[PDB]
């Protein structure tokens, strides 16, 4: 058996062909086992509609899920990222940077 811990990067992306709209990124990456917890966060508060959630593999025991979906924050706005998974204890809850 194998189990890694995931890496997690929140950070926002605008597509260039259409760089009004704006996308909220939590990347969890090379994580094992495949079971996961994943949730965008704001103030605190699971948000429920995101539209991506691409999930894929490398080598058999390592899995990276992309979840992402459209945004608008203002300043005043706190968004995360919170996801549970076997190897941590409690949920990690990670910022998003509001330059990132």
């Amino acid at each position: 058996m194998i189990q890694r811990t995931p890496k997690i990067q929140v950070y926002s992306r605008h597509p260039a062909e259409n760089g009004k709209s704006n996308f909220l990124n939590c990347y969890v990456s090379g994580f094992h086992p495949s079971d996961i917890e994943v949730d965008l966060l704001k103030n605190g508060e699971r948000i429920e509609k995101v539209e991506h959630s691409d999930l894929s593999f490398s080598k058999d025991w390592s899995f990276y899920l992309l979840y992402y979906t459209e945004f608008t924050p203002t300043e005043k706005e706190e968004y995360a990222c919170r996801v549970n998974h076997v190897t941590l204890s409690q949920p990690k809850i990670v910022k998003w940077d509001r330059d990132m």
